[PDB]
């Protein structure tokens, strides 16, 4: 009969970049 | 011999993505 | 039994990255 399932695939791509960070500190 | 088995399971999710861009400028002094 | 099947497909993309860092100080007052 057929062989067993192959091994797991490789890890996926890295995730996409996150969103922009928060606004910065009040100016001087 | 028998035929080859089915394709294996999908891989794990990839790693976390990188930090997003720097935020916008803060409010004026 | 036949040989093991082909390797599985790639996983999904990883989780989106975290928010970037805070922006620069705003203009002077």
């Amino acid at each position: 009969p057929p062989g067993p399932p192959g091994p797991p695939g490789p890890p996926g791509l890295p995730g996409p970049p996150g969103p922009p960070g928060p606004p910065g500190p009040p100016g001087p």
